C-alpha cells in the first residue's frame, strides 16, 4: 500500500497517457493511478506486497514502455 510515482518518460504520440494507466489499472493490488506524464509525474499507489513496484513497471512494459521506475518513496 504504496503511494508512488513511476516517473513515465513520454514517448509516444497520444495513445501513451492512457497505456501507462491501464497497465498498472489492471493489478487487483493496484490503489490509485494518478497518470499525468505530461506534468511529469504519475501518483501510483500499489501494493508492493503483492506485486513490488518492478512488477508494476513490467506490468508498463507488457504494453507500453514509458516507465523510467520511481522516483522517490
Amino acid at each position: 500500500m504504496e503511494q508512488k510515482t513511476l516517473q513515465v518518460e513520454g514517448m509516444s504520440c497520444q495513445h501513451c497517457v492512457k497505456a501507462v494507466e491501464t497497465s498498472v489499472g489492471e493489478l487487483d493490488g493496484v490503489s490509485a493511478v494518478h497518470v499525468n506524464l505530461e506534468a511529469g509525474k504519475v501518483d501510483v499507489s500499489f501494493d508492493a506486497d503483492k506485486v513490488s513496484v518492478k512488477d508494476i513497471a513490467d506490468a508498463i512494459e507488457d504494453q507500453g514502455y514509458d516507465v523510467a521506475k520511481i522516483e522517490g518513496r
